């Protein structure tokens, strides 16, 4: 073996560009490697709470990415147009790193390593795909047992259960991968208060933030994915409006030019995997926020080439 090591047992950003280089070939982590990196950011992410709140300071700005399905290739040019990630350069990324992609395990194991790497300032939530019984489906477990083992999928699987819900940006912009809630009233204390070391039930907070979708109408409407619901625009006012809030970011739908605002204003879904599925055509999008400047400035970018390996290979 002679790929990438940690360094006295951490992540550092040598490794991080070492890795990404072995991926970009089409290279594997050594197992130990990616155990280390699996262990460590459990206990990362178990101390955080369900909701993130997080504070922009004037000069300081983050990137929010939408869902990146194993689109590795894509994934490095993200990092290529927008630069590395790093304490001056933050990211989050919006659920929905893994399945329909097949260089899955190259996108998550690179997240996890710059999660550890800049755990202040990279940051990670669930998507609806980061569950058991869609990465059954959808290609992500296959993968894992085809490049490492059963037993290696049962872990990330354990990692996945303690991703936080949500994030909140100086009390302003809450971020989800999919939206609103079925019913009236919830909070941000709500949502800090959910016990989410688990896979999603099929009703309630937890679903609905991984799961729900905005329509244009007012009112509610009974989810054509089987589960949560779509939210009109009276239920996003009122949302935000008991939390103090000024519009929602969320991701979770594949949109032609890579975003949509949608709800006057108050509810933006960004995509960030281009040509999805090496088909929908679509470009991608990454949103830029500034502290002293929270409205959203979206960057839209296209499909670069990878390598021959077909989606869903693994599925
Ligand atoms: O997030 C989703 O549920 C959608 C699809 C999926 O994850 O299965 C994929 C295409 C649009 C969105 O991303
Ligand atoms: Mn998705
Ligand atoms: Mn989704």
């Amino acid at each position: 073996y002679s790929g990438p090591k940690l360094e006295d047992g951490k992540v550092t950003i040598s490794f991080m560009k070492e890795l990404m280089q072995w991926y970009k070939d089409q290279k594997k982590l050594h197992r130990k490697c990616a155990y280390q990196i699996l262990v460590q950011v459990k206990e990362v992410l178990s101390k955080l709470s369900t909701l993130v709140e997080t504070t922009l300071k004037e000069t300081e700005k983050i990137t929010v990415c939408g869902d990146t399905h194993g689109q590795f290739y894509d994934l490095l040019n993200i990092f290529e147009l927008n630069g590395l990630p790093s304490e001056t350069n933050p990211y989050i990324f919006n659920g929905d790193f893994v399945d329909r992609g097949s260089f899955s395990v190259e996108v998550i194991l690179t997240l996890f390593g710059f999660k550890l790497l800049y755990p202040d300032h990279f940051h990670l939530l669930r998507g609806n795909h980061e569950t058991d019984n869609m990465n059954q489906i959808y290609g992500f477990e296959g993968e894992v047992k085809a490049k490492y083992t059963a037993q290696m999928y049962e872990l990330f699987s354990e990692v996945f259960e303690w991703l936080p819900l949500a994030q909140c940006i100086n009390g302003k912009v809450l971020i989800m991968h999919g939206g609103l809630f079925s019913e009236d009233g919830v909070t941000l204390d709500d949502i800090r208060k959910i016990e989410r070391n688990r896979q999603p039930p099929d009703s309630g907070p937890m679903c609905d933030l991984l799961w729900s979708d905005p329509q244009p109408q007012n009112g509610r409407s009974i989810s054509k994915r089987g589960v949560s619901c779509q939210f009109g625009p009276d239920v996003t006012k009122a949302f935000l409006e008991e939390n103090n809030l000024d519009y929602i970011i969320r991701s979770h739908e594949v949109k032609a030019e890579g975003y949509e605002v949608a709800h006057g204003g108050r509810c933006v879904t960004v995509f960030s995997a281009p040509n999805y599925c090496d088909q929908m055509g679509n470009k991608a999008s990454y949103i830029h926020l500034q502290g002293s400047d929270l409205r959203p400035q979206f960057h839209q970018f296209t499909a670069v080439p990878h390598p021959n390996v077909k989606p869903m290979a693994y599925a």
